[PDB]
């Protein structure tokens, strides 16, 4: 019983760990404002609809 | 009399439009928002200072 509690509470944290950071989908533009790039710079992802 | 006052106009109306358009002095770094341009860009001018 305790390996099957473990193994459901494993699953449920892992799936609300990738929800919060990354959601459920990507999208094709990303806009950057971190140091040193000057301003906010764009920057294009790779293969985003198949991922 | 009309020719003195002419020159004297011709003066005071360039200096006004040079104030109005660029002031008195140049800065090194220039900041940029025009398309197609993304977000805003910056720009280094030459001879700032002698200028
Ligand atoms: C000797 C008892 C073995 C049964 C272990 C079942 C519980 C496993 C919990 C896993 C915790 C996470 C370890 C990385
Ligand atoms: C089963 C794995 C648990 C891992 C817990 C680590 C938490 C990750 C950090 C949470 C977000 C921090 C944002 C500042
Ligand atoms: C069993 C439920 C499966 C449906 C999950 C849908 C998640 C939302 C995905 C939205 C993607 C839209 C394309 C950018
Ligand atoms: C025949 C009279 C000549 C005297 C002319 C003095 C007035 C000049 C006015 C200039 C106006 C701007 C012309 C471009
Ligand atoms: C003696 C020369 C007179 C020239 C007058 C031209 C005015 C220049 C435009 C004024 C600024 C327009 C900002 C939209
Ligand atoms: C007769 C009055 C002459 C003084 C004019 C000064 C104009 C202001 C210039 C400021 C430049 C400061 C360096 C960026």
């Amino acid at each position: 019983i305790i390996s099957i509690l473990f193994k459901s509470i494993f699953e449920v944290a892992f799936l609300l760990i990738q929800w919060y950071i990354y959601g459920f989908s990507l999208s094709a533009v990303y806009t950057c404002k971190r140091d040193p790039c000057p301003h906010q710079v764009d920057c294009f992802l790779s293969r985003p609809t198949e991922k």
